[PDB]
């Protein structure tokens, strides 16, 4: 819990260590209080696969939830609370939810106006990626290479491409995993 928990998911540290499809959740979770069903679930089972405990997780999705007065916490108790501790077992399911991978993450509805889940290298115009990508720091060139690959539908490859030029078989959490360990 020292290292993961609600509050340092929000970190810096710990986010720059997400690929674009956990960060663009993050982004649809801060700015809406909300994500519709498969963004929570694409989300919230990142989280569990990166360590954040039930615990600190019913921290993180009541507060994100009831920011703003966003809704009560009667609501969330009433309306989600159920279906996060569902995802980690609290309700006696003895089903233990896996985090997705790229192909489960893909294989899912496509993403429409107001969905957050999916892959950003397949779901963004190219205009729009150029633009998080510039927000990365990365160059012309760079980013005309991972478009490459968006355009030939190769999202894992984009997707490795932008962790090997952000740094010195196919799942968000090991990209986590491993941009994690190159900061330890
Ligand atoms: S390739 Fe996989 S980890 Fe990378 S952004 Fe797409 S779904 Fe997320």
């Amino acid at each position: 819990d020292d290292e993961i928990n609600a509050q340092s998911v929000w970190s810096e540290e710990i986010s720059s260590n997400y690929p674009l499809c956990i960060k663009n959740l993050m982004e649809g979770l801060k700015k809406n209080h909300h994500l519709r069903f498969f963004g929570r679930q694409q989300l919230s089972l990142f989280l569990k696969g990166i360590g954040l405990s039930a615990d600190e997780a019913l921290k993180f999705w009541s507060e994100a939830f009831t920011r703003n007065g966003n809704m009560t916490m009667e609501k969330f108790n009433k309306e989600f609370r159920f279906s996060f501790r569902h995802n980690y077992g609290l309700e006696g399911n003895r089903i233990n939810f896996k985090p997705w991978d790229c192909h489960t993450i893909l294989s899912k509805p496509r993403p429409g106006r107001g969905d957050y889940h999916g892959c950003p290298f397949r779901d963004w115009s190219h205009e729009r990626l150029s633009a998080e990508l510039r927000s990365m720091k990365l160059t012309q060139a760079q980013i005309i290479s991972v478009l490459d690959s968006c355009q030939k539908g190769e999202y894992t490859i984009a997707c490795t491409k932008v962790f090997e030029m952000t740094h010195n078989i196919a799942h968000p959490n090991l990209y986590f995993e491993r941009s994690r360990q190159l900061q330890k």
